[PDB]
């Protein structure tokens, strides 16, 4: 993706973050966007083409697709990914201040919180292949189906276990400093 | 996209822009340009592929589209980051002065109302899955669905505060300067 | 698309072009190419895939989108980019000599011109929805309907006030010089 | 596609060409590679796609398109974009002298005329909408439709008075020195 | 892919990596990331397009997918060079000391040890044309078929034989050191 | 049709009815009964088949043709041969007086007026190819086309003058009696 | 039908029936039979084709069917007709007295009950044109839709009346005699 | 078809009728009837099923039908062959006088006479394979096809004969007595 | 069906059959032939049209039903009426002799045991709606549903009482005699 | 088919034809009459309906049939059997002498041989499976196909013999008397 | 069928034959022709639209049932009964002499004889329900199948055991007589 610009001003960062936040920056850069972008996108790709309910109604299929996936995974941690790297960028701007430190990096902690909270309480990290939906152009609760289920739950749980070590790393380094 | 050049040129105004207008120019590259082709590219490029309509009439489904989005709300972005980018680009321009500075900016915050008010006026920040449509082919209104109306209707609400909080920043510097 | 060595030459070009030059430089990568790339490149890309005419003969689609549209709109607009751009990388080319630059912008204006008149009269800068055709294969002028009608004649209005707006560029840089 | 190695090497041949040698490399890059991949392929890129032919046989589809097209006009023009400008890498690698010169311009003329005469061989410069084709598996002599026909030979008619072009500039190189 | 980065911190690192780390770091650059992204990429692009199954159940197919590929052998190819790589990165982050070197080749080992037995474990390095599935919408038991076997089980061998290298680099290299 | 039984019984009720009497009998069996099997039963017996309504949905065809025609016009004629001839029937059977007579063409008048009354209650007399119908399945009133409209009018006119004819028989017949 | 045989029988037990069994006879004959054959099998004919259910489900629609329609109409009326003409058939045998008259009447009398109450019990004399189902291939209760409801439960009503004539007709010959 | 009752009628008229009038009822029967029930009517039997149009709309067919063959060539023919018959079952009804005869045979004379120039008036004894019709969802005239068109004109033009030789028998039995 | 000319003959056997003979012989026209040809042919019409199996291979679905259903029961029938008739026929051949009888009615009894057992042999008496077969091109055992299951069996249920009641008259009428 | 009055007609003139006329009658009735209603119909049933051309073109299949059957083989036959028996239909009524039955059987031999000629010359007794059509909507030179060739032929052959055999008895019958 | 004349003279022949020949007669009557008509029919009604190939080539379907069924079983057996009844109605004919009862009986034999060694020629009374078949449109001798393989080869074996009961009437009518 369009990722060259932040990577840049992001390695401008890790000059003056600390060695955990080096560690943390790193973390962010191998394994969030290079997953989000290399292997999630394609698994994501056909989301809406396979999602194939078994209703024969014209517009049952896109409603019930929208009413199981509100937004898609990626597209939360896109959104999850800028956020929690925006203080980062903020604290630099400002170095380019303790207090600003602990400020960024608690407001990357809490963000974080609240997108691994919010991501659970959409879907409890576990697709399941089968959604029943009941909107209502879709008669009497047809029961539709999901593509790539298990790899798309895979995914989610890793970069759940990310999301928790960033987690660990920012308030271990809060701590810590 | 095509954004290298165009980046090029806004990381040299930099240097140049006041600090909360760095704070300004990061917030249009980190979100609205990284979301725009991130994210919504993704969203929004199944928009006519799945809009499907209820009648087997031939010509009913583009023409139907076509009414409910006249210009897709990407396209109206694109030009939007483009209106509200210029003005500075022209000051760095002139700069390679305070009145200049003064003029710019009310350009960048008129030209960012008539969109957000634009935008409104086209689709009230809310796409909704059903469009029933009276075009010609169409016969006896039909109603059309969308694809991915809940997703659209967020990015569109997050652009539409992105576009607030730039006003904010752009009027806020301007009284302080 | 593959506008980075061109954006070289004339990044280039710009140290030797006059300040208005400058101006007109800067409209054309800003505007022209980045929204011919960026959102144009979206909007066509789906012109003949649902181009779907009435009749079920087998070969009445193509053929009446091929007269419809003898080349797209998108097309022109990059012979037209790369053509109006010409003269400026012709003048660099003799810098690394008045008379040159008043020859290299008249041959500007004149193309442009060119090409503004010449796609008035393929389309008068209004799409319609309905294209009624009478090819061989296509019996008894069968009515064919357009992709995104709507959004493409905004397109053209704006690219051609784009051209305009360079003509006024390069005219009063003429008179000006 | 693939031409920032093939660019950076040719861009450090412009030292060591000649003012008109400089004049024909900027016609290369500017318009042959550049429409090549910026406008043909998407021309291009729904050639078999769109070819609808007449029988509801399943295998004269593609064979009747491989007789009527054996070889891809874009295809074509990439090989003759390498192998023109082949030469005169060749030539810098010996200059990394004048006979050497000589013969590599010599060598571009034969090669684009052999290109120009061999594609008039195939076509002559005007794609017909219409092929009938006697395959096996076609039956009783189909006839088949081909897509963009008009658009295709309005770029197969602008390569070929470039590729003129590029031999008027050759020889007229050659006679000057 | 989204790997410039990587590779440039990864070739940052091939200044302080020992002769042999240097080969290892090479084999890994110049089979499994250009194997995965140039050739990889295109093979299973269309894994589920063309997986098509026997029943007309309108879920059978993507059920059945999901339980034949639980992860896509491309996803866990992701997954594992970046973990493989990432001791590497952390090592160079700790000299930006030889007990490190020793720790970091270890987790090299035995996490490719890890995907190499969990690879297995899921499919061992042959996948066959069928799959006989007997998921709840599938009825019966019915026999799907995977699109282009062959070519895949090509590709993992290829790959599980460049992890074999890879641990005889890094044991080799550990016995060496 | 099944009317074997009843033409014997009829006939045998020729040899007692009224010289006009028979003149009607013949007009019923030569018009309404040889035209409604001969020819009205082929002509509704695509009735239901080739009534192809606009939408795509699944359930729309069937109950907009049932509100359009409750019941077929062949069955409502079928209900009223049997209805008007009955008296006629019930009149032998009491002669195997001339107040019974006057009763049963009493009867028959009344219930010939009340089935030309009710049809054209229901259909006017002139049935339209178009029925634009706002049954529930059915969305956002469709309009539905019917098979044969013109022919099915002409024979709805033939044997409304038919049963006129009947009713000017059987009143002449009263008045003459 | 085959009714040529069964209707020679019942025209030779005409002669020895009573005179208001007489009439009882030729209701039979002139509505039931009649009826049965020349209307209503052509209504019914289209009972199965026509019986679109929603689901693409391969097995739900004639299973659903089925539940809704256990045996049809006609069947049932065929039966019942057969059932209730029957003790005739067998008093003819006898007479080919009293007491067995009583008790040939007194069957009718029960049977056609029982078969009004039956017909009842499955449907109570109103087709409706859905029919939500949830048998086993269905899933979530699907909502299925029937051919001819109106005209269908016309005749239904019509026969049922026909029927409650044939009572009043045996229980008033009974206390008459 | 229900010929038998008729059939019967008009053979008691054979005693009566003319030496010349049996040659015609013999014509009659042997001729129109019997054509139109055995040969015609299994022409006819396809006439809508194969009437396949050009368009892909969902209405254009059935109703350009419509609007080709108002009525349809069997029933003109049933309802002139009644017509025609009828005087002469008037006259047996009378006889069971020569002025009647002759009234008789005049008005059977106008009635087909007014029958072929009517048939003529639709359509001039040359069913065409085209039908080109304007119709309301028919758009821009499409051109639908007719089944079996030279059969069909063939039985036409013969019946029409079979017409003229009734008219020659009529007129000169008249001029005869 | 073509059962004139059977019950023609055996109406002339209803003279010289007992009592309970001539009873036996209107159960059989009044109940197995009217049925069997009235009802059942409708219901079994459709037994091969309207059975729909799960898999979209080409061949399962009439492999599969002739394995379901080796013969039909309307089929077994017709040949159990036929061959159980007989020997009453061959009686009246003979009669145009008590030994003769008792042989004749032994043969009837035999033969409809034979039958009745046969037909539970090959279904018993109760078609489910469900039958999974595995024919060759059948694969995976797939599960194929049937048409008017139920009605079916009410069918068979009916017939096999008819057939032992016929049975029970055939006996009592040996003790008798 | 309606052939009973023709029957009884002809039956009736049995009694005054001559013994080899007798035989001629029959072989009429035995053969031609039974054969073509009771086979040849249900194989011609399907003439149009399994008629399938290769071309999607939609009107290509209806017209390719009537230009290669332009009237079918047993209307050809009906016509054919009515005109050859209609001059002992004549003869009849003119017993109702000698010169006329010398007359009328002339007329039975030349029609009946100026069928077998005129069936020679549309089709020489030999249905190809093939036939290759080039009217207008076929484009070209489609080969279509034909239903049950082979058993078309054999009945063709099988009453072209039974002609050939009628022609032998009439001038046999002529020679002998 | 049209049985009814036919049936009429073979019943006049009745009285003229002998008793044994009453047998076979009946035996006719009662087997061949009923089962005929009321279950051939129905069996194979539905052969060829059943018949349903595995390649999608548009012709092989009609051609390869062609092939397999050169000639129905139905038809010859239609032709075998009118064959084989032909004598007896010859020998009729005679009567309406010894010798010429043993030369039609003898006719008889052979021709059954010639009828069963035919059909088992063309098919030995085994109907398969697969059909290999390589005509010329079906590509790679393609396998079809056949509609209710197993009851056709029931009625086949049935029929061919009527046919040598038939033959041992006859010859030991014969040797009797």
């Amino acid at each position: 993706g369009d990722w060259s610009f932040l990577g840049n001003i992001l390695e401008e960062v890790n000059e003056h973050s600390t060695v955990i936040g080096r560690v943390w920056l790193t973390v962010l850069f191998i394994f969030r966007i290079l997953i989000l972008g290399t292997a999630a996108d394609f698994v994501w790709g056909d989301e809406q083409s396979d999602f194939v309910c078994n209703t024969q109604q014209p517009g049952c299929e896109n409603v019930c697709y929208d009413e199981a996936f509100p937004i898609s995974h990626i597209r939360l941690w896109v959104l999850q990914i800028i956020f929690v790297s925006t203080p980062s960028l903020v604290y630099v701007g400002h170095a380019v201040l303790l207090r600003t430190y602990v400020c960024h990096i608690i407001f990357k902690t809490l963000f974080e919180v609240g997108f691994i909270v919010g991501h659970y309480f959409l879907y409890g990290f576990r697709i399941l292949p089968l959604y029943r939906c009941s909107r209502w152009p879709c008669p009497n609760v047809v029961d539709c189906f999901v593509s790539r289920p298990t790899e798309k739950t895979i995914f989610i749980l890793f970069m759940l276990s990310v999301a928790s070590v960033s987690l660990f790393l920012n308030i271990l380094e809060m701590s810590h400093l």
